[PDB]
């Protein structure tokens, strides 16, 4: 609904930065509303859902086991690795790493998983192979969060990310076991606290992944809907703002409040 575009525009006024937005019908794939749908924005941590989608695809193809244990060392730890920093000696399984990466925003976990699939180049190849010719991952954590103005490395567009997430959560790319495992990881409630979840009415379903990077970069991807069943995909990104994290969060939430109101 255009009333939501009013809020997206208000957000740009408040943040002094670009905001990309898209609302997609989960069932049909029809774009319901958009703002800067084909402009690039850093994916930041939202790329982790795509990463684990590629991991699950390999599990489906028998090239990976969710129960496989991976050991690493202090040499592998990068900034913000809450789960991995405490399993240096125990190691972690592929399943535990995807859970840590998606639900706990663990960066080392994402790097370990990137290594298992062949790195940024293979994630990008995976994306292209499924029809996403826009999204690209070029670097590892933490450099992929640089958000350099006008840099296309590690970026997506609201439209590409929304369409790719729909394909991952519907259709045939993943087996039902994998689709649901991906959704379950996105449903866990740990990170996306003050964003779209804060605006969600009771009984509504939401599977999401938010991210924050350098230079004001922020983003969230989500599948949500009433009655514990998702029916739409929403993708919001912004980069370049000098506003506080709290200010950026409030704007994203206000956009969510509007989307819900005019559902
Ligand atoms: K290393
Ligand atoms: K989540």
């Amino acid at each position: 609904h255009p009333e939501t575009l009013v809020k997206v525009k208000d957000a740009e006024d408040q943040l002094g930065a670009r905001v990309g937005y898209i609302e997609l019908d989960l069932n049909s794939g029809k774009i319901l509303e958009s703002f800067r749908p084909e402009e690039r924005f850093p994916m930041i941590s939202t790329f982790k859902v795509l990463l684990c989608g590629a991991v699950l695809s390999r599990v489906d193809a028998g090239q990976e086991q969710l129960g496989r244990r991976i050991h690493y060392s202090q040499n592998d730890l990068v900034e913000y690795s809450p789960v991995t920093e405490k399993h240096l000696t125990d190691g972690m399984t592929v399943r535990e790493l995807c859970s840590a990466a998606i639900t706990m925003s663990d960066n080392t976990a994402a790097n370990l998983l990137l290594t298992t699939i062949g790195g940024p180049k293979e994630l990008t190849a995976f994306l292209h192979n499924m029809g996403d010719h826009v999204t690209r991952l070029d670097r590892w954590e933490p450099e992929l969060n640089e958000a350099i103005p006008n840099d296309e490395r590690d970026t997506t567009t609201p439209a590409a990310m929304a369409t790719t997430l729909r394909k991952l959560l519907t259709g045939e790319l993943l087996t039902l076991a994998s689709r649901q495992q991906l959704i379950d990881w996105m449903e866990a409630d740990k990170v996306a606290g003050p964003l779209l979840r804060s605006a969600l009415p009771a009984g509504w379903f939401i599977a999401d992944k938010s991210g924050a990077g350098e230079r004001g970069s922020r983003g969230i991807i989500a599948a949500l809907g009433p009655d514990g069943k998702p029916s739409r995909i929403v993708v919001i990104y912004t980069t370049g703002s000098q506003a506080t994290m709290d200010e950026r969060n409030r704007q994203i939430a206000e956009i969510g409040a509007s989307l819900i109101k005019h559902w």
